């Protein structure tokens, strides 16, 4: 290639009675969301599922941006990162990527912030990070993380998600350069609300806010505050307060993110290293009232699988990691 390296990940088409026990998980005005089973034919395994559709399909823009989502996620293969499994051509175009069944880490660390130690939010930082050093691998800029977007495989095990904003570099370019549509103001750098540029730093900026997120236990960022007023205040030089949790040395990491200067803020490999220091001695890290004694849900708990799966089923279950296909 002259350019960029070919594409060659393989776009599977499903066939629509391949999905059964289909239930909504969440709704909009876009579309909606479902979970269910995916059993292909004759294979013996059935395969937890989320399916993702538009309402209607009388909309050249969402229909576009609905195919852009899943040509990202199908061209990406990250232990950190979700990718498709498939899509679906009904008269609604359908999404298919395996189910996290614990949902979204914000509603999670919310719901459980009482059980949430040390070291799981630390593990979390470095995990999410992998993710999005791996995307930065593939030149990919996500342009919307955020712990909405981060997904719960198990409460050891998180996932990004959410590619609908997501752009790919060129060979030899630096920066994206967007125009107009719905953003997301309070997860943005500042160049990114000034100017539109988008690239791989700026994503660390939404990674700081991501982290601030996570160690205030799903807090809003810059709450009450409007949006048209965020510009204004980081020009000024605010920031995110310190999380009570949060040594300075956690702080610090969340503040190097949103510096001024995009190439100053750390790298997604040196934010693996340093979470991953972290991690091997949380408690000196994280200030957690009651830490040593927390424990989540594990893969070895007796109704783990019995919780989502139903037992007519779980013979055949297979989790789509394990899937894999040449
Ligand atoms: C975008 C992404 N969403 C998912 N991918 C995978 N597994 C999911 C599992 C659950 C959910 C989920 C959805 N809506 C709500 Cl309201 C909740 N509730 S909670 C637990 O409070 O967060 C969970 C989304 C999932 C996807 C990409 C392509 C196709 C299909 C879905
Ligand atoms: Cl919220």
């Amino acid at each position: 290639a002259m350019g960029e390296a070919p594409n060659q990940a393989l776009l599977r088409i499903l066939k629509e009675t391949e999905f059964k026990k289909i239930k909504v998980l969440g709704s909009g005005a876009f579309g909606t969301v479902y979970k269910g089973l995916w059993i292909p034919e004759g294979e013996k395994v059935k395969i937890p599922v989320a399916i993702k559709e538009l309402r209607e399909a009388t909309s050249p823009k969402a229909n576009k941006e609905i195919l852009d989502e899943a040509y990202v996620m199908a061209s990406v293969d990250n232990p950190h990162v979700c990718r498709l499994l498939g899509i679906c051509l009904t008269s609604t175009v359908q999404l298919i990527t395996q189910l996290m069944p614990f949902g979204c880490l914000l509603d999670y660390v919310r719901e459980h912030k009482d059980n949430i130690g040390s070291q799981y939010l630390l593990n979390w930082c470095v995990q999410i990070a992998k993710g999005m050093n791996y995307l930065e691998d593939r030149r990919l800029v996500h342009r919307d993380l955020a712990a909405r977007n981060v997904l719960v495989k198990t409460p050891q095990h998180v996932k990004i998600t959410d590619f609908g904003l997501a752009k790919l570099l060129g060979a030899e370019e630096k920066e994206y350069h967007a125009e107009g549509g719905k953003v997301p103001i309070k997860w943005m750098a500042l160049e990114s609300i000034l100017h539109r540029i988008y690239t791989h730093q700026s994503d660390v900026w939404s990674y700081g806010v991501t982290v601030w997120e996570l160690m205030t236990f799903g807090s809003k960022p810059y709450d009450g505050i409007p949006a048209s007023e965020i510009s204004s205040i980081l020009e000024k030089g605010e920031r995110l307060p310190q999380p009570p949790i949060c040594t300075i040395d956690v702080y610090m990491i969340m503040v190097k993110c949103w510096m001024i200067d995009a190439d100053s803020r750390p790298k997604f490999r040196e934010l693996i290293i340093e979470f991953s220091k972290m991690a091997r001695d949380p408690q000196r890290y994280l200030v957690i009232q009651g830490d040593e004694r927390m424990h989540l849900p594990s893969p070895t708990d007796s109704n783990f699988y019995r919780a989502l799966m139903d037992e007519e089923d779980m013979d055949d279950v297979v989790d789509a990691d394990e899937y894999l296909i040449p």
